């Protein structure tokens, strides 16, 4: 189900895309209501499932670009 490959691209995503661009480079298409599901693809911890049953709970995903989307962006691909 995609993911796992582009997850290392998160390195530079948190670098540049932290600006809040609607060219948000978090995988393709919306999985969550506001696409914000796509962040839990890498660390997939169950405690994060509390947020949308898919994404970060915003406790640990920061180094993996969580606050870039965090329900602020709604841009699919």
């Amino acid at each position: 189900m995609m993911t796992e490959d582009q997850k290392f691209k998160y390195l530079t995503k948190i670098e540049e895309l932290e600006a809040g661009c609607f060219s948000d480079w978090t995988k393709e298409d919306i999985t969550g209501d506001l696409k914000y599901l796509k962040k839990g693809i890498i660390e997939e911890s169950i405690e994060l499932i509390r947020a949308v049953n898919g994404l970060t709970y915003s406790e640990e995903l920061h180094d993996f670009t969580q606050e870039i989307i965090e329900e602020l962006d709604i841009s699919p691909l």
